[PDB]
């Protein structure tokens, strides 16, 4: 559902647990590399509490295997994203995305 490869190594040491604040910053891409959301674009962290549902499940679970400090390349299957619907106009049906994700600190 989610695959991470790691950019850039973390601590090794400094997972996030369920409920903590993960402040990262990312970019999030179709599989052919074009950028449809970044926290870099907008210059601000991006913050989301491990365990809501508001965040999709593949980021979520991608960043739980990361360390503070840590830059990964995500790849996410639309089962672990957008699945069938998508998000018309942003994210098209069966959708494989993919996120690189900086986990800055947790909170």
């Amino acid at each position: 559902g989610v695959q991470v490869e790691t950019i850039s190594p973390g601590d090794g040491r400094t997972f996030p647990k369920r409920g903590q604040t993960c402040v990262v910053h990312y970019t999030g891409m179709l599989e052919d590399g074009k950028k449809f959301d970044s926290s870099r674009d907008r210059n601000k962290p991006f913050k989301f509490m491990l365990g809501k549902q508001e965040v999709i499940r593949g980021w979520q679970e991608g960043v739980a295997q990361m360390s503070v400090g840590q830059r990964a390349k995500l790849t996410i299957s639309p089962d672990y994203a957008y699945g069938a619907t998508g998000h018309p106009g942003i994210i098209p049906p069966h959708a494989t995305l993919v996120f690189d994700v900086e986990l800055l600190k947790l909170e």
